[PDB]
């Protein structure tokens, strides 16, 4: 699909009137997730520039979108400061402003949420590297790419959109991407991945070594169950036209005994390799993909720790806020994990 | 004739209302914001005008959309209601004798006003085996038809039931948009007060323990649909947490299990619950609701039709929090009605 990739480039204009619109926020509320600021955040999303909220909107509605790119939003680099050496310390004061505007267009997508097993059960997260991480499976690594996956591929509550807002990436690391082409894989292999045939276990951010020691225990019994005793689940739902993916490269398996299985798996983990594309995203970059099409991951690179590094926030969004209540604290709560 | 807003409970259910009052300032924006779609686009349901829906719906009043913001996020909601849009009677003309020729010129305005509304709760769908798939429904009388199970009925009451209550596609909200209701004809609305119930009928209601087969109003899909009537597959009628559970059942066309005979006893215990707990809301001419269909079942009391031009009109709408999860069941990515294909 020719639109896969969907581009806004700001004008100038375009690019000061949502910067405006973030520092009004910023202005008003605390943190980028905030409760009172999410509650309010799909109204004020609606002050985005006219043009900006046409061509999201046709995204939302593009059931084959790959990602949706706004280009060309203001960094003030030098205000911004220097890349934190740890997600614990990312939430700065210089980067709030990026934080509230990366709500502002999720909340044109859906519903903003984060996990009481990640980031310490942040909304706005964040992806940079981190020192001794560097060949870790999660997005802090670097040396190592990130492995493509569907974000939070084992779980029902998993994300429609991954919301990413690159500060700064000197460098032009590239995010990978891949859909898949049922035609290309066979209608055997589709009807196979069709099957509840499949192990998606949750990734490694999801454990406790990638939060804060203080963070309760309770949290972390529903992912230490779902390692230990995964589900049997399909990697593709949906219409047999415009099928739906979930899968992690790294932490998906066949269930046990089940060759054809075990072979389906193999064949689409050897055509998303392959498949895997690039996209750069430059500061001021704004990128939706849809998770229910695309998996993704990050190209290796060479972390320099001096300050200049590469840093996204980072954002899940829902259609359907609505679904996971079983999973969350109280109605406006956002973490998914703390029910 | 100036704004307000409030929450009007019924039993326990402190914000089961949402009532908002259009200033008139916030009546004409509305108005000339349906007026300029009316111009622009060729239907309400028209692929050109859906497309753009959610953006146009940011152009209604904000007052208002801050409040209708609160209602969707609102998980125990049963009813939002917008009172004091602007219906020019004498334009409008009469009551149409059958739906089929009530998707008029003079009403189209109200068409498009009723989806930019529902446009800022989620997406509108509509039903291939309903109103021949239209999005915008028309709810009035029909002669002949007094004593039936379906919304054109009056003589007869309209049985409680969540919409398409059979179907995993099933609305998060029906809209409703009075043109006309001279005799303040209701529709009723019942939810669950799980703290009115024995707990392990509350309990046995979660199990997947039940038959919700489709009325007789309701090929790969359609397939589905003579399955769902001969080996209809073991649903719940509560799901999700306890706080706030979702309610699917309908009052004609739910059974227990074969041989459940503790299911059949909640069942029956939940509709003896609900139809003593229905309740109504009217609305009178330019009064919009929403209904959260996960919430409330809904209904309509016996009224007196005089298939004169003068009676009952609302058009109707079914809105969904996510579009996406039904393409299965829609011709196209666009596509808005359910079963087509
Ligand atoms: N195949 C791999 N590596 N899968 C895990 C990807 C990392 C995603 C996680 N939310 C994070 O931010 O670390
Ligand atoms: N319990 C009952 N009566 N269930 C059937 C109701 C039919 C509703 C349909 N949307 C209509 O407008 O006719
Ligand atoms: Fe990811
Ligand atoms: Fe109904």
């Amino acid at each position: 699909h020719m639109t896969a990739i969907r581009e806004i480039r700001l004008s100038e204009p375009e690019s000061a009137q949502a910067a405006l619109l973030a520092l009004e926020c910023a202005q008003r509320y605390a943190e980028p997730d905030s409760a009172d600021f999410l509650a309010d955040a799909a109204v004020l999303a609606h002050d985005l520039p006219r043009a900006v909220r046409r061509e999201v909107e046709r995204a939302r509605l593009d059931d084959r979108l790959h990602a949706l790119v706004v280009r060309g939003n203001d960094v003030d680099q030098d205000a911004l400061g220097p890349t934190p050496p740890h997600w614990r310390q990312a939430r700065t004061a210089a980067s709030r402003r990026y934080g509230f505007l990366l709500v502002l267009y999720a909340s044109l997508l859906g519903d903003v949420v984060g996990w009481a097993t990640q980031q310490d059960g942040r909304v706005v997260t964040d992806v940079l590297p981190i020192e001794g991480q560097e060949d870790s499976l999660v997005s802090s690594s670097s040396s190592v790419e990130l492995g493509w996956h569907t974000e939070d591929a084992f779980s029902p509550y998993r994300a429609d959109y991954v919301g990413l807002f690159s500060l700064r990436n000197p460098d032009s690391v590239a995010t990978t991407v891949a859909g898949l082409d049922p035609d290309l894989v066979g209608p055997a292999v589709v009807d196979v991945l069709f099957g509840e045939r499949f192990h998606i276990r949750p990734d490694n951010s999801h454990l406790p070594t990638h939060n804060s020691g203080g963070r309760l225990s309770d949290y972390f019994a529903g992912i230490v169950e779902a390692v230990e005793n995964p589900r049997a689940v399909s990697i593709l739902r949906g219409h047999r036209d415009a099928p739906q993916l979930c899968v992690d490269s790294d932490f998906t398996t066949a269930v046990d005994g089940d060759a054809e299985a075990a072979g389906a798996l193999d064949t689409l983990i050897k055509h998303l390799g392959g498949a895997l594309y690039e996209v750069v995203l430059g500061p001021g970059d704004v990128a939706f993909l849809d998770n229910r099409n695309v998996v993704h991951g990050r190209r290796p690179f060479r972390a320099r720790f001096d300050g200049t590094d590469r840093w996204l926030k980072r954002i899940n969004v829902t259609a359907d806020l609505r679904k996971s209540r079983a999973a969350r604290r109280d109605a406006q709560a956002r973490v998914l994990g703390e029910a």
